[PDB]
């Protein structure tokens, strides 16, 4: 039992409404508001769960141990997106259409993450690849049920997204095998092949958007899909055709513009906050829309 203090209030329930399949271990889970899932911590994996006592308060669970307690902490701060957004919600106010994301899912805060590793969230974005993102979550959650870990804790069962060593004994054929195409699968195991992988969050934006499109299979969409959601780097998808939707929606009367008028959209009204801007984009596309 630990307890993440925060500063300003969070609206948990907008939190936990951003996963698309809540239920379905990928490899999150979600039910009667309490999130869980197993995480990969100095090589073993462990439970933790969370949900709030109040507001303020969120509360941690699990069975790892007190001296881990300060990793797990910063982990979980990151991936939920707990971080004072006092600066963000003023900043949303100075334009006509972010206040209107604001008060639309007032409570949401700052932007999380898509994924507890660099790793996942590569792997992730290569699935979401021209899918739906009901589809790209029932095939991680195929993976995460053949491949990835589970702790069985207080009575509870804790997923895990699998390493990148399950990744490579999965093989291409394994993970063909829970419905993925040979192409994705391919590239998966050369990304899970990968050293140092999880060094890759620190690198500069630049220098991590040349090693993701260095790939074969890997363009601009992906590489700056994983710099925002996975990475937590400042740099706005605007290829994405939800973003395009959304932003085609607020700014230009439902008009459906380019990946380049959305650019500069983001260049002159979102700023420094565009990486937040992103997930209150996705929820307005998600949730606003013979
Ligand atoms: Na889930
Ligand atoms: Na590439």
């Amino acid at each position: 039992m630990w307890r993440i203090e925060l500063k300003h209030a969070v609206n948990w329930e907008l939190k936990m409404k951003f996963f698309v399949l809540p239920e379905l271990p990928t490899p999150d889970v979600v039910e009667s508001g309490v999130w869980r899932r197993a995480i990969v911590l100095d090589g073993r994996a462990v439970a933790v769960m969370a949900y709030p006592e109040s507001e303020r308060t969120i509360v941690v669970e699990g069975n790892f141990e007190n001296r881990e307690w300060e990793a797990v902490r910063r982990k979980l701060v990151e991936y939920l997106g707990l971080q004072n957004p006092e600066e963000l919600y003023r900043f949303m106010d100075g334009d006509e259409k972010l206040r209107m994301l604001k008060n639309r899912f007032y409570g949401f805060g700052r932007a999380g993450l898509m994924s507890m590793s660099v790793f996942e969230g590569i792997a992730k974005a290569i699935i979401q690849q021209q899918i739906s993102f009901v589809v790209a979550e029932k095939l991680a959650a195929k993976i995460v049920g053949r491949f990835g870990d589970e702790v069985e804790w207080n009575g509870l069962k804790f997923y895990g997204f699998p390493t990148q060593e399950a990744i490579l004994k999965a093989g291409v054929e394994g993970l063909r095998e829970c419905g993925l195409s040979r192409r994705k699968a391919e590239l998966i195991v050369e990304i899970a092949k990968e050293e140092n992988l999880e060094e890759l969050k620190e690198w500069g934006e630049e220098e991590a958007y040349e090693y993701l499109t260095s790939f074969k299979g890997i363009g601009r969409w992906t590489a700056e899909l994983v710099l925002s959601m996975a990475l937590g780097k400042n740099v706005f998808p605007a290829d994405d055709l939800g973003v395009r939707r959304a932003v085609s929606r607020l700014y230009f009367n439902g008009e459906i513009q380019s990946a380049e008028k959305v650019r500069e959209i983001a260049r002159e009204r979102f700023g420094r906050f565009a990486r937040d801007i992103l997930f209150y984009l996705f929820l307005y596309d998600r949730f606003f829309s013979v």
